[PDB]
């Protein structure tokens, strides 16, 4: 009645048949004897996994409500609760998506140009350096964040400033602890190791910090606020709690407000900035790769004008490349997890309401039928015989369906105006050379082996 299962102990779960490397290795493991889709037991709650592009379109698409349901991160589930957009269920996360899908979609000046302004900022900032070695971590943190930023707080903040740097440490600080073994194995055991000391106590009060600052800052907009004339994503979600005073089962109010702030930062800062982590990673490793890049960026935009959004459909190498940079990421490999919203009918098998899914979005993107070499480098998997931009149904790193990415268009945005800014303006080189570097990396989100690098100027 559920998808074939190892025989678990009770209270111990599948535990002797994971494998110590970590969770996607050990449902990877499992895969290899129990098929594309098939249960394990993460202590006294089991949940289906979902192996390969076929079983993961096939629930989160066509099945696309059943697989709506969110599931809880036990090491942060203290600080959210089920409130906030990433975390929600049922009418909670309906209207709220509704709201967040909407509302970003709007300093008055779009996401485009305040991408290409932070852009700038970055360009006028590297050029300090003045070719230096650098470890990109801290620019790179520091851009996607401004970001998040300027959408929800209506302002951004200087690399060098102290305060921002503080919260933006404390922040990271807690991603990889969230991405640390330790929380994995808290994952499977946490309703026994709440009570004694470990990561998930520092996670709780890293959060709990920034969302002290986050409160701070609803206040001192509360008090400025002008209704007539909206400034960012909390005057607006201010407006609709007035709007919604006589209701008391209606979502909008303060802690929702909070949990969506800090949610958006989750999710709009981290995934993002490891991506051009890896990118540059990678293309330090790959100079043929990113001398093309430079050539269409040459023939394309030019030495003078900066790149605008519009220029991608022009450049489908480039593009191309942020594919394979995305698709060689892997940067959330199992994915967030999902739960069902009614008892589901799924390839024969009863997988009971509010039973936990984990969609391997690892699998999908190595999958041997979509991707010729799916442990290269190869932009030649998103590029047809004209030298065109080709999708592929594999090509799934912001997931699919009804939980599918909330700012997939501000990500691609992201990637592709930071990508081509950067390397217009300068050429990279590192201390290690290409054919010496290493990019093999952690847990629920991976995280590559930190580098140094040196931004050339090109003049
Ligand atoms: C390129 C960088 C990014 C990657 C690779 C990425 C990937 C993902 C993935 C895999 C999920 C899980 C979807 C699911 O299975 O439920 C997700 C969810 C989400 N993403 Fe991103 N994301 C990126 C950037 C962003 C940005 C920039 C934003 C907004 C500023 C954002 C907003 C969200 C939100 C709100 C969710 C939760 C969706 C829900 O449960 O309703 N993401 N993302
Ligand atoms: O000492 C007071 C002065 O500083 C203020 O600037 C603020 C800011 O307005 C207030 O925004 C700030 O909070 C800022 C930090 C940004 C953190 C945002 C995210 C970073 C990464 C992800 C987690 C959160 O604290 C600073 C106070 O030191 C004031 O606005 C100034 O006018 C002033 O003279
Ligand atoms: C949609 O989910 C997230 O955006 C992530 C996420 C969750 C699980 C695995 C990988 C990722 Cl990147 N959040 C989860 C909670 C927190 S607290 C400070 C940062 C994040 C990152």
């Amino acid at each position: 009645k559920l998808p074939p299962g190892p025989s678990p102990l009770p209270v111990l779960g599948n535990l002797l048949q994971m494998d110590r490397k970590g969770l996607l290795r050990s449902f990877l493991r499992l895969r290899e004897k129990y098929g594309d889709v098939f249960t394990v037991y993460l202590g006294s709650r089991p949940v289906v996994v979902l192996c390969g592009t076929d079983a993961i379109r096939e629930a989160l698409v066509d099945q696309a409500e059943a697989f709506s349901g969110r599931g809880k991160i036990a090491v942060v589930d203290p600080i959210f609760q089920g409130y906030g957009v990433i975390f929600a269920n049922g009418e909670r996360w309906r209207a709220l998506r509704r709201f967040s899908l909407a509302t970003m979609r709007d300093g008055k000046r779009s996401v485009e140009e305040r991408i290409q302004e932070e852009a700038r900022c970055l360009v006028e900032e590297l050029r300090k350096s003045k070719g230096a070695l650098l470890d990109n971590t801290l620019l790179f943190h520091s851009i996607t964040s401004n970001i998040i930023c300027s959408i929800v707080f209506g302002k951004r903040f200087d690399y060098k400033d102290p305060v921002f740097l503080r919260l933006l440490d404390l922040f990271f600080q807690s991603f990889s602890l969230i991405s640390s073994f330790s929380s994995q194995v808290f994952e499977l055991f946490s309703g026994f190791l709440k009570y004694f000391p470990g990561t998930h106590r520092q996670i709780y009060r890293n959060l709990q910090e920034i969302n002290t600052f986050i409160g701070q800052s609803v206040e001192k907009h509360r008090a400025t606020l002008d209704p007539s004339n909206p400034r960012d994503f909390i005057d607006v979600y201010l407006l609709r709690m007035e709007k919604d005073k006589s209701d008391p089962s209606s979502e909008f109010h303060h802690q929702n407000l909070i949990l969506t702030v800090l949610s958006l930062f989750a999710a709009g800062t981290e995934t993002t900035s490891t991506t051009l982590r890896y990118g540059f990673l990678l293309m330090l490793k790959y100079p043929h790769v990113t001398e093309r890049v430079q050539k269409e960026i040459e023939q394309v935009i030019g030495s003078h004008r900066p790149p605008a959004l519009d220029d991608r459909a022009k450049m489908p190498y480039t593009d191309a490349v942020i594919h394979e940079i995305q698709r060689l990421g892997d940067l959330i490999p199992f994915g967030v997890p999902h739960t069902v919203t009614k008892d589901t009918q799924f390839r024969g098998y009863v997988i009971p309401k509010n039973t936990e899914v984990f969609p391997v979005l690892s699998s999908a993107l190595h999958d041997p039928r979509y991707f010729e070499t799916p442990n290269t480098f190869n932009p030649g998997h998103f590029l047809d015989a004209n030298g065109a931009l080709k999708r592929n149904e594999g090509f799934m790193p912001f997931s699919l369906g009804k939980r599918i990415c909330l700012g997939e268009g501000i990500a691609r945005t992201e990637l592709f105006l930071f990508f081509t800014t950067i390397l217009q303006n300068f050429s990279i080189a590192s201390p290690v050379p290409p054919e010496d570097i290493d990019l093999t990396p952690s847990g629920v989100g991976n995280v590559p082996p930190s580098y140094q690098i040196r931004f050339l100027a090109r003049h």
